[PDB]
């Protein structure tokens, strides 16, 4: 199974710049490429990635996207004096041409193509390709908008005809509308388009109708094309959760694709003067985190926009964190979408009913200069996983994984635990686990050289109350609680330090809303129903939560279909810079096995096909919304009514 992130850069590709007056071009600068190398330089990424070479794409690579007039028309211009040039460049929207550009174009297609074979053969698992121009606007026979020729598009369709891919989910985060590919994939359904952009009813560029949410795709392709216009400017880490999470991330798992690639457009980051959006680099750590479980990993991030050098530096860093597999930084201050979000989103969602199972529900009544804090460090730590299986049991473990080892400090807590809380207990293999649980949660919580952990445990009351009460005096200031089983645990909900997510087989009341009970009917439809409850309840409320600390809880009743666990495993270390504690009630290997790999950053599996969910499901889960989402805001995909 593959490994590393490629990161492909030259650069040539710096070696073009606008040679005239023009306001609307200006700000795409041969810096773009420069400050962004150096930032990964800067703090060591570049170092930990593979170098892959750049290449040109050839003339019959162009001619998959773009048609021989305009092939052979921008052929010229490395012919051309500036004169020419300026004139050529009037013939197209927002676009200069440069007697180098032609050069620097089909080394920014092949190097998209050099990322697309690199992780098509395994040679790495994800990477990055940093490059000008940009392709996300250009068309068939037009440059546009700084780009030249469509280096995604070229990316899609080369690797459809090459290894035969039956789905590519294409994500265009720029805030700029990539029409180009659009237009290209319009009628393929085999090629899913996702773009968020700003729009302001058509105000801004490229003012086009078809940029808005009616725009689904046609014939074959609808419900493959995927706008969500937005209608303001502002738009902060919370709208664009939201849209990840109720509008790209549902149709995403459900679309199952074969491959992912970005266009990663950095001009929808914070001070950059096209997008005026207000979203943190570090957002794009969790764009880059939520995608990672599609495809096995294979994802090929592809440079579109961005022209704040500071904003698009950081930016770059905190996404080739992520493909290193580096923990995400915490978001803190997330709540609700802003209304004219919440309207584009609800817009997109109803028109996309007719298309999506995540959406169907909605079709019937029955159903339903500017300056920011600098971001800090994200050291990958120095043993990922620490794991506690059973004693005596002796697994093969993945590289950055380890063993547990009780020290005498250690061992004074657990007495001193045991007389004041549990005086009866006896019972060596409990005491035990009670040193491995804080043995484990120690070098989580106060070291950098471990990130996360398993324990295999016997008794659940004891061990549940030890690992939660540790945490919240290491200090944790808030605690995530992921359960999968029935019963009550030893858990307050009260003092709004926890938050408890429960996966339970019977149907039971929920009171107050610092608790999210999901009861999902037996049957084949398990798997697709908690899907739908993970991306859509589940990681709204996590992350406004914004928990120091996940505790995952399995009860030994329930490891028998739980096919999703390392979805959720991966995801879920989203929150909490990835610091994430399972205890797994009972010796189950295949469990634990896939427990430790999702916690440890391996690829994970693909879910394919699935039963679309119950409609009780659905049901069960939109009232959990209903009674969750004026307190967690972030659950909202609606407007609210006003009184
Ligand atoms: C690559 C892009 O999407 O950022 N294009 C920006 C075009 C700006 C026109 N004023
Ligand atoms: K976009
Ligand atoms: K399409
Ligand atoms: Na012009
Ligand atoms: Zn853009």
């Amino acid at each position: 199974a593959a490994s590393g992130s490629a990161l492909i850069f030259d650069e040539e590709m710096s070696r073009y710049k606008l040679l005239w007056t023009d306001p609307e071009c200006e700000i795409e600068v041969p810096e773009r490429l420069t400050v962004s190398y150096e930032a990964l330089r800067t703090h060591g990424l570049a170092q930990r990635c593979k170098a892959v070479p750049v290449r040109q794409a050839t003339e019959q690579e162009i001619l998959l996207a773009h048609s021989e007039e305009y092939l052979e028309a921008v052929k010229q211009t490395p012919g051309m004096n500036v004169e020419e040039l300026m004139a050529f460049s009037k013939k197209y929207n927002a676009v200069y041409f440069h007697q180098n550009i032609y050069h620097c174009a089909k080394l920014a297609a092949g190097a998209t193509l050099q990322l697309v074979d690199s992780v098509m053969k395994r040679e790495v698992r994800n990477g990055m390709a940093l490059v000008r121009p940009p392709g996300h606007a250009s068309q068939r026979s037009a440059a546009n908008g700084f780009c030249v020729f469509n280096n995604v598009a070229f990316a899609a369709l080369y690797a459809k005809k090459n290894y035969n891919l039956n789905r590519i989910l294409i994500v265009d985060w720029d805030v700029h509308h990539g029409q180009g590919i659009q237009y290209c994939f319009e009628e393929d359904p085999s090629v899913l388009y996702f773009s968020w952009h700003r729009y302001e009813h058509q105000s801004f560029w490229p003012n086009l109708p078809e940029s808005d949410y009616s725009s689904v795709g046609k014939g074959k392709g609808s419900g493959f094309n995927i706008n969500l216009p937005w209608n303001k400017v502002g738009m902060t880490n919370s709208d664009y959760l939201a849209a990840f999470f109720h509008v790209l991330l549902p149709v995403a798992y459900e679309f199952d694709p074969e491959l992912v690639i970005v266009s990663a457009g950095f001009d929808s980051a914070i001070g950059d003067p096209e997008g005026e959006m207000c979203a943190l680099p570090e957002i794009f750590a969790h764009l880059t985190h939520l995608l990672m479980p599609l495809a096995a990993g294979k994802m090929c991030v592809v440079l579109e926009g961005g022209y704040n050098l500071t904003s698009l530096g950081q930016s770059v860093c905190q996404t080739v964190h992520s493909l290193l597999g580096d923990p995400t930084p915490r978001i803190s201050g997330l709540g609700t979408a802003c209304d004219s979000a919440l309207e584009s989103i609800q817009n997109v969602r109803n028109v996309q009913s007719s298309y999506w199972s995540s959406f169907k529900h909605l079709a019937q009544s029955e159903t339903n200069d500017i300056v920011w804090p600098e971001p800090l460090k994200r050291m990958p730590a120095s043993v990922r996983t620490v794991v506690v299986p059973p004693p005596g049991v002796e697994l093969t473990l993945p590289k950055n994984c380890q063993h547990s080892d009780i020290s005498e400090s250690t061992a004074k807590e657990v007495q001193r635990i045991r007389d004041k809380h549990f005086h009866d207990l006896t019972d060596q293999n409990i005491l035990r686990s009670l040193g491995n649980i804080i043995s484990v949660l120690d070098r989580m919580m106060r070291s950098d050289e471990v990130c996360n952990g398993c324990v295999v445990v016997s008794d659940l009351s004891v061990s549940v109350q030890c690992a939660l009460q540790h945490a919240l005096t290491e200090p944790a200031e808030r605690v995530l609680v992921v359960y999968v089983g029935d019963g009550e645990l030893p858990v307050k909900t009260n003092d709004g330090k926890v938050f408890l997510v429960q996966i339970c087989t019977k149907e039971t009341e929920d009171k107050c809303v610092n608790r999210l009970t999901l009861c999902l009917r037996e049957g084949e439809s398990l798997t697709a129903g908690f899907m739908q409850a993970l991306l859509g309840l589940i990681l709204p409320v996590a992350y406004e939560f914004n928990p120091a600390l996940v505790l995952g809880i399995v009860e030994e009743t329930a490891a028998k279909l739980m096919r999703v666990w390392g979805h959720m495993t991966c995801l879920i270390q989203g929150l909490a810079r990835g610091r994430m504690l399972t205890l797994l009630q009972g010796y189950d290997k295949d469990l634990l096995e896939l427990t430790v790999s999702a916690l440890s950053g391996a690829s994970i599996s693909p879910l394919g096909p699935l039963r679309a969910p119950k409609p009780e499901d659905v049901e069960m889960m939109e009232k959990q919304r209903q009674r969750l989402q004026e307190r967690w805001g972030l659950l909202r995909c609606t407007v609210s009514e006003s009184w």
